[PDB]
């Protein structure tokens, strides 16, 4: 990644085994459960495009997902190139060239060029731009592997209300890949006895009040 | 988080895998037992609002609680906006804008803006302000999931006094979410033989003396 | 905690997950065995009162002990206030105020005030003062939960002398909470055959010589 | 490895136990699965040729592979020598000599000479050059130990489409040692019912659309 | 411990959880096997007397040994006082006082005084002096708990020679607490067939040659 | 070890628990398998003779090997003394003395003297010189405990060729203690069917081609 030293200047630092192992284990344990995405984002703080490819490459399984991610990346890179065409022809000696989609994705750029872009003034944050493309793809994957529709999350006749609400909002989080946009459907899919207590609370009950009322 | 360097200046530093993993495991092992809250506070030392959202987002389960936390956060942010309205209209070029509730909660502010607020002179400590809102919500959650009333903590006929006092004050801590405001109820809920020894100690016995007397 | 930087100046540093986890696990594994106390003291090197409360708060169980510790802390703070009354009335603008017991225990002081006291010249070491109060309380707890009197530590008819001496001095350490003030009682509680060998050594035998003689 | 200090200058640093252990465990757990290669590359960030030999040498098993790697290294070093012959005869006192293949592979050069090359201006990046040779060899090994042809990856009659796509692209990755150059063969090797749905999608369906259509 | 900073000056640093845990686990796993002593010495690199007491205090069991260690420490401190008597009477304002045995053992000195001695010019290395006393005691303990005499280490009729030599020199190391001062007794305690081969080698065979000859 | 600081100067640093534990576990898990040697060399990067003795001393078992290592060390030290005799008589006040074999092995030199030699200009690298002696001894040990001759490594009638080549080169590595100096013996010890395929390849087949041909 790029971090600041005591100069205090922005410099490249090797990705640590600590970070590498964290990401590998998160994927191993959690697959594409939505809470994997914020972990990816935090572990890749300050990442160059090279670092981002490294993390993605250390994933052993899930190659269907990874191919879908590649397809999303290529789509975003094509759109980058539409929005910001780069001038062909030889570039000026010693000068910084403009990055195209493939440079941002780190397929056609060197680490040194990536470093140059990220630390220039003003900087071209190719690491942040590539990370956004990756998260866009990962969100699609989280939504694809979400196994259940919110419409099938209904409270069991013997299920405690809190356990039902946990399933409901966990399902909501995956179906929406942790992006916000509920109250009524939650009451509707409650079991008969809880639904009765809830309807009699009136509209605008907080979740706290609902869980209290059905405890 | 924000830490000081050797300049020695306040600078942003990436959240470490060590911290990320600690928080994830604490929640996994302890749920919303009250001692989870001080762990959250210590692990989030120097946190930006982005860092705080990261930690909250890496929690996989407990989505009922998390939605309750969101509702508490939105309440505190609405109140912030009532107390400190921000001036609409274009802000002055190159100047720091005023944060509203959603900026403090990190929903509508960038990391760079958060950094600017936290390191300004005088600083606007948006990380500390957001952490207070979060702890307020987490305390509500700790109190909700407290499974037992202090009124049902009574010493078993064969239960050692120390084991009874452990249950009593552990229950007290959850019911009050580790916030202070006892002696008499502790004696009242003691078993017959211990209660006898305790009553004969008179008022104002220290807990030490009570546990000694019933050992 | 407070540590020195390369300026090299005394600055506040966040408590590390490494330290937090160490303390939590020590208590989990060892309860209030006496060797827990020196571990507490070493893990809390350079601690502010805030850090000390953090460590104490991350303890999940043992709430009878923790309440006894609170009572000891309040006693020491009352005595601090007797010895060093603070002047009421508004304090001088921009000036350091005097800490009372509750400030030292970190109940009524901010981290910034604690930092100010600890780094002032001359410093008021509120972290060290609070740590002493805590260790005073923890020592009482170690002594309370000591399950056996030294008078009941007697060598088994088939127990090796070394195993008996281990139990004897381990019991002594708890009963005295690792504070020093023996030879004769150790011989007295030895089994018949070992006691015979020991009596014939005469007074002033070193433990080494005693263990050699009964090996 | 070589890293920059606060001068901020390029200096040699000892390889850490953290890195050494990471590499050893990766090989132990994963053999020559393709995701091992990017892990090698990241763990060897900034590596001297000495560091690269160290990592390769700490591998205990897989000695057939290691001998194949040696043969690849010797081939690349022979080619280096063809392209960049070094002048025989005594070199100038105090001056940097030219590296030949065996110096780059660290068989005939000292750590001090390697350091000199890597930090000279302009530098001769012998660590990066040697790493490329090693990855070239490791890629051959990954391809050799790939147990299955893509032609034998066909969807089971009861196999979920996603599970089939995972096997297909994982096989592709090994057979090609994680180097890119598919859609049609993936449809062809699908089972009858999925193939029907897929053919009726028309050409140019994204993988996302295909997996959606066969879910 | 005391380490140098970038000033680069000798400063006090808190003992790390890493070090604390290492020592605790070494004792837990290895007891007073001789290889425990060099581990103690290395883990206590740069230790103040306070740090040394900390490490000794975190040992939970083995209290017979610890009392023997205390007795050895008191003996060395008495001898220090004989060799270097300290002048009674009030010491000069602001000046460094002379350490007596109890100051070196850290029973009657503060951390600040210990720091002063260790960093003075010329320094009085109270940490190194105390460590020597401790190792002297630990060596006595290693020798006491050595369960077997070298005279009872004889090669089994079916025991491989290498396995016999391992037991022989491991026994030697404990009986001598890893202090050097053999060839003949090793041959004498060999089994009949190996002894025959060995006698016919003549005097002055290296161990290598002996183990080769009896393989 | 000796490392450079930010001055940036060569200074002594305590050996870390991380390093100490790594070495101890490597020996525990791997004995004197050849890949242990490069691990020793890397873990002892920058080591003083004191550090080298520390690492060797933390090994609990294998005392036959350790005594053989001592004998090798004494041989190398005797030869050092033959090549570089040191002048007897009192050395000049404040001046650096010449190291003899026992100083390099750290038996008769202090840490301060070792530091002086290693950081002098020009330096006398006593750590590197001692490490070479140790590796020379360890290599002898690896060769001694090699359980099998390359002449007994023959392909099983049902053994896959790759599994045979793994055993062959692993045996070669131990018998030669990871020092290079094969093709023909590998074919000769192949099973009948593989030998046939191999002979018909002609001389000069690469191992890659051989393993391909017998897959
Ligand atoms: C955890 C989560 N569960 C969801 C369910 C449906 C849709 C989205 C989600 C999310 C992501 C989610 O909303 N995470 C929160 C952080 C958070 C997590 C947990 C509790 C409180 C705050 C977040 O990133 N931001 C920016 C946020 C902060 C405060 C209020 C609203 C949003
Ligand atoms: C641990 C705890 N148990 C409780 C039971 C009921 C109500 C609250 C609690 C708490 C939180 C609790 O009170 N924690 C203590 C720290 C502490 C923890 C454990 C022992 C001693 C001191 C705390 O944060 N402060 C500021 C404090 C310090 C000294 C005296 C009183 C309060
Ligand atoms: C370990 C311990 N066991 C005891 C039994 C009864 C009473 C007290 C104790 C103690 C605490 C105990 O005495 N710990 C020792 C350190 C120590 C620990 C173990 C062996 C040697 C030195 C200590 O803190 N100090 C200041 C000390 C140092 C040297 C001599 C005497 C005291
Ligand atoms: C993971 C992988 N699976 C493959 C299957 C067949 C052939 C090659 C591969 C690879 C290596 C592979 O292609 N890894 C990717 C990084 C990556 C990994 C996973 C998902 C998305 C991006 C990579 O290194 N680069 C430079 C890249 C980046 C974006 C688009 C295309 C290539
Ligand atoms: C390991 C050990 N085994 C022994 C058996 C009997 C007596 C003493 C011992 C020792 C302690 C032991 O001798 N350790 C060695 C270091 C060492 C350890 C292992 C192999 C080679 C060198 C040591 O500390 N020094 C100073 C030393 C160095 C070279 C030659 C002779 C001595
Ligand atoms: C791993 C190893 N196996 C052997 C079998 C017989 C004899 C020696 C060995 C060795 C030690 C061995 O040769 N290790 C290699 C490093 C290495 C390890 C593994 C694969 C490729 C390169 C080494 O140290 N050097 C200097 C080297 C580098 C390139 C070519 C030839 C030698």
């Amino acid at each position: 990644p790029i971090v600041q030293n005591l100069q205090g200047q922005m410099v490249h630092q090797c990705i640590s085994p600590r970070t590498l192992n964290a990401w590998v284990k998160v994927v191993e344990e959690k697959a594409f459960s939505p809470e994997v995405i914020p972990m990816f984002s935090a572990l890749s703080c300050g990442a160059t495009p090279q670092d981002l490819n490294t993390m993605l490459n250390t994933v052993g399984g899930h190659q269907a997902a990874m191919q879908m991610l590649k397809e999303t990346i290529n789509e975003e890179a094509a759109e980058w190139d539409r929005l910001h065409p780069v001038h062909a022809g030889p570039i000026a000696p010693g000068q910084m060239r403009e990055p195209r989609g493939s440079d941002i994705a780190g397929t056609t750029s060197t680490l040194q060029e990536q470093i140059g872009w990220m630390t220039h003034n003003p900087p071209i944050p190719v690491g942040e731009i590539y990370k956004r493309w990756i998260i866009l793809g990962l969100n699609k994957i989280v939504r694809m592997y979400s196994p259940t529709s919110i419409l099938d999350i209904r409270q069991g006749p013997k299920e405690p209300f809190r356990d039902y609400v946990d399933r409901f909002y966990k399902t909501l989080r995956a179906e929406q890949a942790s992006q916000e946009v509920t109250e009524t459907l939650l009451v509707q899919n409650a079991n008969p006895d809880c639904k009765t207590i809830l309807k009699a609370l009136g509209p605008g009950a907080t979740l706290e009040e609902m869980m209290t009322a059905c405890q």
